[PDB]
């Protein structure tokens, strides 16, 4: 019993980190195999991220003027190249420590882990999810960049993550591991206003079964909902439209607990037009959707 | 910029998790040295559980009994013996992987990391308190005793819980690695109602003082409040009395903020007597407390 915001060990991921130094500019690099990937902007001062020319500030950087330590060993960069907006430094040596891993590019609502780390060592892990308007709510400091965000299966880390930058607002913007940037965002120190930061539905059902699970099922009631009535509040309360695929998704939830995924909804629209009242579900005093219904089978039934 | 609920890196306990079966009981043990720590509950069967004597239950069982398994490597166990409610096994290798660790028993009020593990296999890592009532609230199925809490200092992991039991009303009890029970619980399946579980006042105020850094400051209001008034409140909230120790434990993030330690106690107060009129804090909608201003220092600074 119990269900906590967990993330996924990260032990694995932890042997791939090291710090990237070009210049001034320290961030963290991700080495895998024998290649190390860093945010691009490790070629920037804090004035070049005003209206940077990557390709041009690239020029003048050679194999040499990229130092990549990995604890106290220095690496030996024999190679360099920019993909999007990321640098894949070659290194003549192959990281023993690499664990069986993909690059996968994640959706909105899925959730994942990151190992917030400064200087190339970690600092903590978290689990967070990718928004429906494509930022992501951290916990990142200056020197965080090129921290990574994961998942895993088993053995196999799949990395959808890296750090790249705060918006002025405090939320937090980057790429998958090709280097392209999860929504409209850009490696440059401009206005960059982020969308309406939706609820993800799908997400907040699936904690509502993970509280019946564990006890909390003060907010089940008598009624029922259609998915097109269910819309018409998730609308107004600026919650992501439910979908056939969703209520397919939720099934193996539903199936467990014996509540109908209708059902589910209309204790939810109940909970969107009248509030919690001063209780708490889960230990939470607000509806939570950064569990997605894997995570919660997955910490229900205890998948290591 | 952001503030999130942040576990320690579990690389180095991971590193530590074996796998520890006696007759038809599986659960976890931590390898440390030559020595494998687990419940002592690991001798029973379910039946046991309801009033064992362990040091009858234990004369049944020799080395050849516990199987120990380390990935998929078995472990010689080459002697036993029971410490309070934990069994040390003694192996004939030494965990190759055991990082420079100590236990400590901590006192209500301190967070620790929890790595959730399943057949000695991590699962998920998740950052809790040890609550005043001498409980944690935890997320732990069937087999996840010998899970451990723990801290790191750099690269000194300080053990301080082993998981052992869930009491019916869904709330978690556990020993330090010394095998002492934090709070009256025992290891037998018995009425074991817990206390009042008051919220750690220190706590609530370094998260205040982490949402004013990170931006969240519409609670600060004009008024500041004594010891003695700000306690007769905390008393008719379940709150735990504050202290001389407390504030100036607070005094870092006080000279940080240049809030007063009972500004932001009177801050709290009102938010204690009027609530948060539906708006968060941090992105919490109830008095955080599973933070401590140490964690607040950390997050708020970077540690590695």
């Amino acid at each position: 019993s119990g269900f906590r915001k967990m993330a996924f060990p990260s032990g694995k991921v932890e042997g791939c980190m090291v710090q990237v130094t070009c210049g001034t500019t320290t961030l963290n690099g991700l080495w895998l195999d024998d290649v190390v990937y860093c945010p691009r902007h490790v070629i920037c001062t804090s004035e070049d991220m005003l209206n940077p020319n990557y390709e041009d500030l690239l020029i003048r950087k050679s194999n040499h003027n990229f130092l990549v330590q990995a604890g106290n060993v220095q690496l030996r960069v024999i190679g360099h190249s920019m993909q999007n907006c990321v640098l894949k430094l070659k290194v003549d040596t192959a990281n023993p420590k690499t664990p069986k891993y993909k690059f996968v590019r994640i959706q909105p609502g899925q959730t994942f882990s990151v190992l917030a780390c400064y200087n190339g060592s970690p600092s903590g892990v978290y689990q967070c999810a990718m928004r429906p308007n494509f930022t992501i709510k951290g916990s990142f400091l200056n020197g965080s960049c090129g921290s990574v965000g994961f998942n895993i299966d088993y053995d196999c880390v799949s990395f959808c993550y890296m750090h790249h930058m705060e918006l002025p607002t405090g939320v937090h913007a980057g790429t998958d591991l090709e280097g392209n940037f999860y929504g409209p965002f850009v490696d440059r120190q401009t206005a960059q206003a982020a969308g309406t930061d939706t609820t993800i539905t799908v997400n907040v059902l699936a904690w509502l079964y993970a509280a019946v699970i564990n006890g909390d099922r003060w907010f089940l009631n008598r009624f029922t909902t259609t998915l097109n009535d269910f819309n018409l509040v998730a609308m107004k309360y600026n919650y992501e439209p439910l979908t056939q695929d969703h209520v397919d998704i939720l099934g193996p939830l539903s199936a467990q607990t014996g509540i109908a995924v209708l059902d589910m909804c209309a204790s939810l629209k109940e909970l969107l037009q009248n509030g919690m009242n001063g209780r708490t579900i889960l230990g939470s005093a607000l509806l939570e959707d950064e569990f997605t219904p894997f995570d919660v089978v997955r910490q229900c039934s205890g998948v290591t």
